[PDB]
């Protein structure tokens, strides 16, 4: 009762329950909402890296609006390096994935006065000529701004506003000509290169695809990604443009839909059943979108992801005032823990990890937090809620993975021991949100790393040889979960277990449940 | 479209009730255990082969009449009766025998020295009661004797007595050193050898008569499956039966009745000194007013179904089927009642032992019983259930809550449970799933007392012991199997849940489909 | 302690049910009103005078049998014991009147045994409705042929006797269930879409008569769609519009288009007697649930009827089936209980009569209100009307503050209709000058009707105090509550029905 | 259902609630949640005090940890100003709040010589101002009965870290350690005084400003509590405490500072300090909870739009937080620094407005009014039978306001602790209530400056008319549309007890 929220867990109200919390009711060991790392100079070297996958990285998001191939390719080559440090003890070594962050259909400004890291002050009231004469695309500065968006002026007209950086400088078109927006400044502030720029107002018609992506895509299936985050989706037939570009060859590959942008929050629906898993990409949705309603939509996106179960991402500036200071806002760590209770199953860390000056601590904080919110959830009404919504099914599979949910809670056990070759298993039980910590024992080294997407999964990868009688090879995977478990500290023996099996070999066949002491 | 799987799915109780339908039939499966009394209706070895056909489950004896030759006779029956169904394993059912003790009670004498000789007695007369021996056979419309020998030390001027059923009321005048001098309140005719209540009294007579111990010890000779323990009215009641079993009676059940105010009172400390509880509404009804009694019914179910021991619903269920072909609405309607307020079993009693109509009654409990299943809020009543449970460390108790939680997931036609003793069974029964519970044991015992739960399905396997121990958990499991399709439960093809131990601790539970 | 207010407070119904306290006595109000049908054994002014001390708040005319002049006499005898109270208008209850119509009938004609497996032409021909007999059987429904199929079952003498058609002027059957036939005995077709009228023209008499003798409802016997219950508003007519129509749900075709039926009627008869022939026997309770249900769900009043306390005709005390019976008819949500041969006939009826109030007093009290009023308003639609909000406002307030009692004004009877529908636990004493709505307010659960016969005041605002102050009078006097207990009082902004909207919530003075 | 996430509130289950949220659904005109906003050089001048009332501000908050008695006073003096210039039109004017905040106990170091291991504390006045990275003074006398060996120490606003009538410390976060600098005693039981020597006088100086509220400091216990109202005396009797909870003892001992308060600020800041940072929003959450529970008002406070110091939007972390804020059920929001100080006090203002209008629309109404009867005592009050009836029947009518006469503000409050989702419109005469109202969630308080009519029931009338007028001008309703109203039974605080469905006029 007195450690893991468990008073409040047992309030018979959702008010009781938040009246229980319990700041002196510390949590359990294990962390269940993946953390999901961009990398760049402050976090790429194979040292820092071993140290992000020792504080709890989950995934590496590579983003490729920034960066050549031969640069990202030897980013990738360092998180193998730092996670294959770790490999001699299976045991204890912690699979980690790699994602493909596109870059889409992006609009960019040019290089202020020839170079990537000048700045030029934009006073307000003054007044800013934006061209698409190339001429200028390296000679940016206070007077003119050259952007990559060729067709911009058939999609903008006078009094549009056009946002640049983050959404925070702001400008408003006066007049329009053959190639150029005469436009005055509303809101100044530093104006630096190759700056975001947003018209919430205007129909973008930009490819889904562009021939950058086509580059990237390809390069992410020779690379051996595990999964790609799609910048900008606006409606299905965009993610299945992605799918038909990865191909046979990148069929394996997960395909995480960002939404960005209001058409996007519009066709969710056909987006989340076309798309393997979402992302809240709520740096342009909030610049797109009133700031105000991006609660509404991440709430929204949460809830269905919940429902349908496919992983949901939190993304974009929940520990960003820890790019240039040690400890986050109080804003931020309310951000973080509150991203877990609507539902995520993963959280993400951008300029914290990528650029900023504590990169480890950044994910240190996100680890702590989400433990903490992990422990404060009302399972009693979001497990009730996920069994009523639920499709009713013949599935054995489902059957199995309901019950040994129900069970977990019964016995309040130390995990859910699950066998899978394809993760689904393991995914089926995730779906109803169990308490207890899900060990995914798999052999499939890419199942262990794309299983991260999902709250409460565990994934270890099982390298002994299989065993020529099939019921023993199942029986010694068992027992490694068992060694992980204990290793880790999830449970000691004589705790009780919970572990799901098959009556075969091969995908599809789980359907064995059973309550196990810890040896 | 069945099983009333439209109201099964409305998010309050009140839709629920709204989507009721008649035309929504139920599953074959029939849940509830029906507890027969015999007697000269009933006792038959061809008539207890009907009995059984039609839903016979327990067959009670009511000790407070006949010899132990008698009741030996009975049981021999009965046994005679279920194990020429034994021929066919299959088809073979189960059938439990319970001893019902006469406990404290008071009866009057004989009327003119006849069995069946009736006096009227008119309101507003007066009737002398009487414990004089010599008059034990010579009872009349002047004068009444009893067997309750202290009777005048207990009562007071201005008690009321009540005669047979409570049908005929007295109120004591005056009261003598051995005698009473009553006026009829609520007359009637009176008859031979009726019982007496004395509501306002505190009555002390032993918990467990000479008689009783008699009867108890006979029980234990006999291998009866469980005791009615009448008249409880305290833990220690219950205490003395149990001593009285012994080491050799362990294993027997005791069931207490609960029939006069003190055992509602005391309601905690005797369910927790006892196997079980039957609401014995007949006396209940007596002792306290009558229109408290469904409010006793409803606390008692709820607390046995809380604390998961076998709780019995008895009296009057079906009682104008003692002459009549057909029950009234409300017995219909009670029924149905006792059903959806949760209790285990229900029972008959002179609709079997002495009716004109022990079959129909039997037939008709069966058709009330299935239908009223069906109509079970168990949405609610399982998020109940296990809010209300104890989350402990015991493995059994999980895998029995899994096994539930996943019937309810893929509506499966059966949970199979293998099981010795009957607990892992039991444990599952708790949780009300709608699925039949099939009980697999080799165990005779096991099998007849797993009927005193809701939902179990009681199956007993005669095959010998298989030399692989996964062969011999199939060989049991084909056998739910073919039970199941052999009473129309599920088909091929269906999914039922199965739980079994991992190896040779009931705590493995599969989903497989039937073959 | 009192009231079951410890099971009230549990958080489940499970615990409600283990809190039931037999030793927690009731309050005084009896909610669920009590139709007693009225003969030989109940007829008597002086009867009847007890008939009211013991609980009955309706009486009901039985009219398959008797005379008009006979009836006139019943119901003269009613209104004699029932003004015998008159004087004092604080103690006076008001006591409705029912008729309750014979309905279509099938009979056979005048004669057996009737053995099993045996084959019987049921004819149609004139020529044999004298000459009945083990091989022909003449019945009076000209167009059965039309109604049934070859499979059909047809039952005879209330389901003694049970037919299957094997050929279909005539239909050769096969006796499956057989017995002693006699003469005109009733006939039933389960499953049967039957096309008698909605009133023969015995009935229309009768409903004409009811009008003539002023009754405050009709029980309509044998509704099987929307277009019957038009049709005994029509031959009521606008002489009696008022008189509230109460559908007897009597078969399965009543069941399945029961929805259509519940809309055009004032309120829905469960008639579980005839039901169970029509029906399967199990299945009952079903249908009672059903009914009962979706009149909660549209605040329509619904009567249980049939075999409630049965035995007690020949016995001074019921079998446990039937107190059981009674009280889960008022835990289902039955705004009324009936008696029919227990007070028209039998040895006990002020002990029956006794019984039912008791049992009810103790059902209501062992209610899950938590539960059942959360349901009723999520259940319950937003709509713009002021009268429905303070009503749901008034039942909030009242278990907010365990309010002895809901005291309200009403001319049609339908602001206190409105209470009634969200269940409170607290008695709704309806306050009104129309003797016709005092009356008929007994067929809604929690209604306690008063009518007032004091002078109209000359200020408005005085004469609303002075009929809420006679309602304190009344709860007083009957002990529903005392001086100084809070209640909750229910009052419109100007005269006239339709403009209740305020609740206050005042001290019993 | 197109508007105010009205598709939404009808969902049965909380999941399909999230599901059916709607950045399409546009919020109606009321906000419902309390806006307090820090005064300080970049917003205290009348002309910008003006805008900042246009733009949502309802207390305005002085912060008296910094600032003389002359300088708070002018600033009260403007925000009356700017406050009274618009009360030429009494429908359209909107009463603000003045809080007083104190400086409170502290425990602060002494002056250096800055020093950037080992490290002794002294509290040898000898070393008050010699003070460098081998020994440093503090203030706190007692210090060494409530830390023990083990015992954590944080130095200027947590910046820096130390472990354990002379104390031997081993430096665990270093830095830069200046003079005159915050100490904060993780867990220690700090017996500093309630109030200080400065507390005093400034809580003095409030009763003579005629201040609405005091945020009281760092309040540890009920007998803090105590001591605050015993200082602000008679003359202050009618001024609102509100405990600011900062540290470990403080939520430890809640629900006693709660039945001593008047309401609860959760100050996140120092609290996030004396517990793990991870830890605040089990804190925050907790502590909102029984305030709803307790029908007291709770205020968010620290850093909720922060960036907005110096950018003119904030980040998502800050749209969530502000958000998430109002769904866990606190009255008041709060800006510090973004109002106080920085470049963009308006756009921070209309940032916390615009958040909260789209957040009060997104409410699960149906289980949180559901819940809040459950837990809801039974009594014998007829003020609290009538506030939850009203508020019952403005869920069933779906009305478009609840219109409240109250004295005191008591009978709004207990309207507003059951959560409607019409805005509750309280009409006093009391300019003090008025201004109070603002401190409970839903209340929409309106001043009424009618002359007093001499028969009664005449006088409660023409100030439900007020309402009414208040109402359609600030397009809350129009005519033909259904209101509650609630009223008394005879003048006079305490006899609320009479609620009326009315058609708007």
């Amino acid at each position: 009762i007195q450690t893991q929220q468990l008073h409040a867990a047992m309030a018979d109200t959702f008010l009781e329950h938040m009246c229980r919390l319990d700041i002196d009711s510390p949590p359990i060991t294990a962390r269940n909402t993946g953390i999901i790392c961009t990398i760049g100079p402050a976090s790429r070297s194979v040292e820092t890296l071993k140290e992000m996958i020792k504080s709890g990285m989950n995934v590496a998001r590579l983003n490729f609006s920034h960066g050549t191939h031969e640069y990202h390719a030897e980013t990738i080559k360092n998180v193998r390096t730092a996670t294959e440090s770790f490999a001699s003890d299976p045991i204890l070594y912690r699979p980690v994935a790699v994602a493909l962050d596109t870059k889409g259909p992006e609009i960019r400004t040019g290089l202020i006065k020839g170079s990537g890291t000048a700045e030029v002050e934009l006073k307000k009231g003054a007044t800013l000529k934006i061209t698409l004469d190339n001429a200028y695309m390296e000679k940016c500065d206070e007077n003119i701004l050259w952007l990559d968006y060729k067709n911009i002026c058939k999609v903008v007209e006078v009094g549009s506003k056009i946002y640049v950086d983050d959404g925070l400088i702001s400008l408003q078109v006066k007049q329009k000509g053959a190639d150029f927006l005469v436009t005055e400044v509303e809101n100044g502030g530093s104006l630096g290169s190759k700056k975001g720029v947003n018209l919430p107002g205007a129909a973008v018609d930009l490819p889904a695809v562009s021939e950058k992506d086509i580059q990237d895509l390809k390069f992410g299936v020779e690379q051996d990604v595990d999964m790609v985050f799609a910048s900008f989706i606006r409606k299905a037939s965009d993610v299945h443009e992605v799918r038909k570009v990865l191909g046979e060859k990148g069929k394996n590959i997960k395909i995480i839909s960002k939404i960005e942008n209001h058409e996007g929050v519009r066709r969710f629906d056909e987006i989340l059943e076309a798309s393997d898993g979402i992302m809240v990409a709520r740096g342009d949705l909030g610049i797109e979108i009133p700031a105000e309603k991006v609660f509404l939509a991440q709430k929204m996106m949460i809830g269905r992801c919940n429902r349908a179960g496919k992983p949901v991402i939190c993304a974009t500036q929940m520990l960003e005032s820890m790019i240039k200071k040690p400890r986050p806002t109080r804003a931020e760590g309310s951000d973080v823990a509150n991203a877990v209770l609507d539902g995520a199953d993963c959280i993400m860390l951008s300029g914290e990890t990528a650029k900023g000056d504590y990169p480890l601590e950044a994910v240190r904080m996100q680890h702590l937090i989400a433990r903490e919110a992990e422990a404060a959830i009302y399972h009693l009404q979001l497990f009730e809620e996920l069994r009523r919504l639920a499709p009713i099914t013949s599935d054995p599979t489902e059957a199995t993975a309901v019950g040994a949910v129900e069970a977990s809670f019964k016995c309040c056990s130390g995990a859910i021991i699950v066998l899978t070759k394809s993760g689904r298993s393991a995914h089926q039980v995730a779906r109803y949100r169990p308490r207890a910590p899900i060990i995914a024992v798999t052999r499939n080294p890419q199942t262990a790393r794309q299983a991260h997407l999902y709250r409460g999964i565990f994934p270890v990868l099982c390298k002994d040889p299989v065993q020529e009688a099939w019921a023993e090879d199942v029986d010694l995977r068992v027992n490694f979960a068992m060694n992980v478990g204990k290793a880790r500290g999830f449970f000691k023996k004589g705790d009780v277990v919970i572990v799901l099996t098959g009556w075969r070999p091969g995908s599809g066949f789980t359907n064995t449940m059973r309550v196990v002491p810890v040896p």
